[PDB]
């Protein structure tokens, strides 16, 4: 009895669905490519001012990475796997050491050149910069520490440095390892462009054996007790995960299941915590109660390094590391939890994080460290492999060896959260929320203005991610008494360089 | 120089591409849900905020749209079809007479409640503000003049009123009839809506016949001149589109093929046009019909203001207090054309469908009944034609002929959202304009009675643009002036919208 008289039509039928959704994204495609050819800035204007952005990059060396970089990196491969149609316009990202410098005279060439508006600006990322020609978003600088810029791996293509695959390859398994805040803006399109990178780009096979020198007999003992004496306290299996070789035969030990030669001798202990400071403290103070002479226990205080690690410390005896810990509070650090209690990091993020050390045993020139790195790389992808062949199991399991594992521990917070609250803290700082470099006032301006700008450039310093030794006291996070205790500094200062 | 002959292994065989494609949807729902139990804002602390809000909305009777109305109008027909769940967080958007006092009132409610910090901002899109409570985003508050703002129909669910589907329907046309701006960012989503809103929402059928007044003699005479020699000027046929009746005579026209019923094709009551050279196509068409009428002193111009978000300004071009053409500005669009060997162009068939949709709405703000039934047959009409066509000639919805949806062909000159509000911010800037409205309750309330009242009296003197469809009655708000010989110029003036 509602209402009987009522008659309707049959807009879209079964199979219609279907038919639109197949048909769509080439429709898509051309309309994208018709408004390039269309609407101010058009292509042909757009492949101008990037043609000038590229001679730039090509005379200063730069280092190309980001979408460019591995389009250009899997073309020179197999074209038919590009991730750009090359109509379809795409701004270019680049790593400098001086980036501020490069943005001024990039911005003054394309003034120079007759463009206006032209804008160099703070990017939403801190230590990235923007290129705006005429209101259209060009290139991005990005801050690399002198030491650490050198040292990234590069593919030269038509006289243009990109970053190799597999150092891009380090900043997907980022994205993959922060399942809480990355999984649903960044895991599909991470899950896209690291298929496509390693299809063009495989993991390498190494047939060596592991050259890792056994430490001294009591260095030994001390390692064993931070294994089986230090990981059994309550506090610290809730807020550390074991990583470095102790995390990779946990993952080969699994591989083999006893039904050998890619197990190694441990040189130290590393751990990844969530109470960075709680834990070194902890740690120190159990190594003092447990070593023979306590008066030769050091701590060792590293600067992070790059975006791949945080502040980390070298717990040493009589000048032999027993013990590494990685500062990891902010972030939920995916995990596998024993039936022991303790944790280790999971499958991906131990790939990550040999990675990560391979690249820094690079940096050190330690050339033993960098072979046997790539050597677990190798073995860990070969453990994997024969695992979940002999399994039958897909990528996605309910194994140790599964990958987009979502299971953390750690406080965490939205990047959208975090990004709002640093907005907070530069304002209540009285700091400039976002720097402009614009060639047209900059020129207008009188000898004596352009000069007390070009200072203001110079006074400007970044965050100190060099991944060197801290030597300056008031930079430790770390304070040791003349009596060796440990407390940590309450009125430590923000490090920059240079 | 020279690549090295190196081993390689497997890391992803076939097809492990298909298996983490098909667990990805469901493992991203799963850290999303984590994540909000977890991180602050935590759900339950979103959905007590949201309460507030929705309280205020039932209170109101202020007129939900968007995502939560469409989930909300589709859930009551069909639970199975929600297009998101409810128990993951979702922003809700709302339309309002008096916006600002509104957004000042929630803000004021939730500051005195506790929370802190507080926020209504002024949105990307003007004439929208949002409330932001600990950082997180919680509700839109879109602008809607009074009389347009009544208009709108709704569906009453738990105590809000929900905009009605076929209302939103329009906003999703909107995108689709936009190619060259909202194809990449907006089509594919606008297609999924709009499939789950007609399978819930069917069109209507209409059995009746429409009742259009043929039009005096010289009328007629006159609308016909204006399609067989106006629409023939080429400067004509490059800038305007048929529009109206006679473009809805053409898909009716089309669909029967001569040799979908005759019936369908009505008389015309006037000619209408969409141009995007709308100042010129006016001052051409007046001066046009100023010569081939009988006693040119009986020509007039009535000239309406924009309606809504749906239309430009509009022009009647009358002789003898009679409409013969009708005028709609589209300057800054690309607006989807069919264009015939003749030369003169039609709008695309859901442009025209749109076109019903947004007359039918007009009609019933107006109170005129007789053409509010007319759109709505015509609709009716529209739907069955272009579905007995289909079902004929056995094609797809995406097809080559008249009746093809997603078309991207368009006539007139356009530019990206992202463009078009970089620009608008330089106006704002170089005007010494507000660049964003910001109220803080916690400001406001710690401010003296004077300095509370002086912003109490600032909220009234705001101006929104008159988007209100009224024919204008003040000379200086006219587009175009008639001089006592009866000539056409473009008028001045640059402010004022009343």
């Amino acid at each position: 009895n509602r209402n009987r008289k009522l008659s309707y039509q049959e807009y879209y039928v079964d199979g219609d669905y279907e038919e639109v959704r197949k048909k769509l994204p080439e429709i898509i495609k051309q309309a994208r490519i018709k408004a390039s050819q269309v609407m101010e800035p058009t292509i042909y204007e757009k492949r101008v001012v990037m043609e000038i952005i590229k001679d730039f990059i090509r005379d200063k060396g730069r280092k190309v990475y980001g979408g460019t970089a591995l389009n250009e990196t899997i073309k020179k491969k197999n074209p038919e796997d590009a991730i750009y149609d090359s109509y379809l316009f795409s701004d270019i990202e680049f790593y400098s050491p001086t980036p501020v410098p490069d943005l001024k005279e990039l911005c003054d060439i394309l003034y120079h050149k007759g463009y206006d508006p032209v804008q160099g600006k703070e990017a939403q990322h801190e230590e990235t910069y923007s290129i705006f020609v005429n209101l259209q978003l060009y290139c991005d600088i990005t801050y690399v520490p002198t030491k650490v810029y050198h040292g990234i791996k590069t593919i030269e293509i038509d006289g243009i440095n990109y970053t190799h695959p597999h150092f891009m390859l380090i900043d997907y398994l980022r994205m993959i390892n922060q399942p809480l805040t990355a999984a649903e803006q960044r895991w599909e399109k991470a899950f896209d462009r690291m298929y496509v990178l390693l299809k063009n780009y495989p993991m390498e096979k190494y047939d060596n054996s592991m050259r890792i020198t056994s430490p001294r007999d009591d260095i030994q003992m001390y390692i064993g007790k931070v294994k089986s004496e230090f990981m059994k306290i309550p506090e610290i299996q809730e807020s550390c995960l074991i990583s470095g070789f102790d995390a990779y035969n946990f993952f080969i030990r699994h591989a083999m299941g006893d039904r050998k030669n890619f197990i190694t001798v441990l040189p130290f202990m590393e751990l990844i915590s969530v109470k960075y400071k709680d834990t070194v403290e902890k740690l120190y103070n159990f190594l003092r109660e447990k070593v023979v002479n306590p008066d030769l226990i050091t701590i060792d205080e590293y600067f992070p390094l790059f975006q791949f690690t945080g502040y980390s410390v070298s717990i040493n005896y009589d000048g032999i590391p027993i013990v590494k810990v990685y500062e990891a509070d902010g972030y939920c650090v995916p995990d596998i939890k024993t039936t022991s209690g303790y944790r280790y990091v999971s499958y991906q993020y131990i790939l990550m994080i040999m990675y990560i050390s391979k690249f820094k045993a690079h940096l050190d020139k330690n050339k033993e460290m960098y072979f046997n790195y790539g050597i677990a790389i190798s073995n860990l992808v070969q453990a994997r492999n024969s695992y979940l062949n002999q399994k039958n199991i897909g990528v996605i399991n309910d194994t140790v060896f599964s990958e987009f594992r979502i299971g953390c521990i750690g406080t965490t917070v939205s990047y959208t959260r975090m990004s709002r609250l640093r907005m907070l803290e530069k304002k209540k700082q009285g700091k400039v929320i976002q720097f402009v470099y614009t060639p047209k006032q900059y020129f207008s301006q009188t000898p004596e203005q352009q000069n007390n700008f070009d200072e203001s450039m110079k006074k400007y310093r970044f965050k100190n991610t060099s991944g060197n030794k801290i030597t300056i006291p008031k930079n430790l996070l770390f304070k040791i008494d003349e009596r060796g205790n440990i407390s940590e500094e309450i009125s430590t200062e923000e490090a920059y360089i240079t």
